[PDB]
């Protein structure tokens, strides 16, 4: 999108060369922010074809509080394969923290449920937050959450959401996350009878991997196309009852997909 | 400061009227980010006199893991009085989460020391984070932490830090928070033998209380003066051994102070 392409160019122009845990190398900048007015259309990138299938099942997978990739396989999404253990477990990542954050005294907190109730009973709240950054359980995760802190905000019937992404793979992960959260916002707005507002993206260590230069240059020379339109076919009785079939994207005409190796 | 004044003018121009848990009412925007290059000078607002005494002692208090106001009283700092209970207790807030986040298995994580160790041995890590947003203990806190998530970053021998402030009182609280973290950055940098880089401030619900409007316009009519200089007269053995007297602020010639009420 114009904002996304602009960020890519910034990394290439101002990025600092860094050696990462994978040994591949990265171009990096620290601190950036983009805003997507959801009224203008769904923020699914068009300068490269994105697969909405894996994006939607992952989100539904999170909402169920599931951390085993079994469900993702049932739907042919393999984005989490290389971090799962021999049994397909990732540890207490996203899904677990969102649905049942463990307290030191044994109880459990369902942040999604509390968020739903805050939006309905106390929309003006300044602490409508979901955090996946559970310090005392990080060592148990097969990987540290790269998008671990987000906040909802309501003003004039509109529902907005800001996501702080501490670590960000610009080429592979970013397009995925923008679409994923814009999706959650639409879902939330529907369950709470609100209009969709803005999706604010805030980055920390925002990088571009060394073996992605070519693909980035290719994508940068393409012209962005009008954003698609998200359509929700039916309104389920809760935020936990959605299915892949309920979503329909419309008017999505992207440039051809771009293959790129993942840094493991 | 230029950036601060521009933020204020921004919430006044694009802000929406909202109500809050107190009943005062606020003018508010959602999503903002500004950067401070710490080598340009120490970011202490000059368009009104600020209280260094209070800012320094609060930070030293946090670093010790203290959550009782006794220490602050021994040094004539009353900024926390309204929220302390009969015994001076605030519950497990900033100081406790920073130095001793409780895990489910009975352990406690000292985030400050772990971050110091990461800055020395793994400065390229993208997980150099400190969080005060302990979902499992929110109900024991006198207040919900408003500046609960920050990240460190190293590049070209310079230490940077980004704070995500979910709820920000722009008139009263922002000047304090900006100076507080800028100070933490200097202390961190001195302990790791790094130079200071940027301080990036990102806000969620960024607001101005209704009864701060006249004071805001009064301040907006002033010309920011040159930024002061921070001089550290000693290099303590640890990040935990700093004293109020180790710090010297030079060239601080601010406009007169502007009094305003705190919305409890
Ligand atoms: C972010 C995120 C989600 N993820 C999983 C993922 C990977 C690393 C992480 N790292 C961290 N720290 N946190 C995470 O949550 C995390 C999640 C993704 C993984 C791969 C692709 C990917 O390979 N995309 C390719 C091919 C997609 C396909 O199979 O069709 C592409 O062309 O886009 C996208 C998203
Ligand atoms: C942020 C923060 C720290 N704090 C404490 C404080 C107060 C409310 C909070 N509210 C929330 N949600 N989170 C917090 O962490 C929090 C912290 C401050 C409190 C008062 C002043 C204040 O009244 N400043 C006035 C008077 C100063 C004085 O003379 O004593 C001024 O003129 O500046 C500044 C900082």
């Amino acid at each position: 999108m114009k904002q996304y392409l602009e960020l890519m160019q910034k990394v290439l122009d101002e990025g600092t060369q860094k050696n990462d845990r994978t040994g591949t190398g990265t171009l990096s900048i620290f601190g950036h922010q983009m805003r997507f007015n959801l009224q203008d259309g769904f923020p699914l990138v068009t300068t490269k074809r994105c697969h909405l299938r894996s994006i939607i099942h992952e989100l539904l997978w999170f909402l169920q509080g599931d951390t085993n990739i079994a469900y993702l396989h049932e739907n042919n999404v393999t984005i989490w394969d290389e971090w799962a253990d021999e049994n397909g477990d990732l540890g207490p990542v996203y899904g677990k923290q969102w649905r049942a954050w463990p307290t030191p005294d044994g109880r459990h907190i369902d942040q999604i449920t509390t968020v739903l109730n805050q939006l309905k009973n106390d929309p003006d709240s300044r602490r409508i937050i979901v955090s996946a950054w559970n310090v005392g359980e990080l060592d148990k995760m097969a990987l540290a959450p790269c998008h671990a802190f987000f906040q909802f905000y309501v003003a004039d019937g509109k529902l907005s959401c800001q996501l702080y992404q501490q670590s960000c793979d610009v080429f592979l992960g970013l397009p995925f996350n923008i679409a994923s959260y814009a999706l959650l916002v639409h879902m939330m707005a529907q369950q709470c009878d609100l209009e969709v507002g803005d999706f604010v993206w805030t980055g920390g260590d925002t990088h571009l991997y060394s073996n992605h230069m070519d693909q980035t240059h290719l994508q940068l020379s393409r012209e962005p196309r009008p954003l698609p339109k998200l359509i929700i076919k039916r309104k389920p009785e809760s935020i936990f009852d959605y299915r892949f079939e309920d979503f329909e994207i419309e008017g999505y005409d992207p440039h051809p997909g771009i293959k790129a190796p993942v840094a493991i």
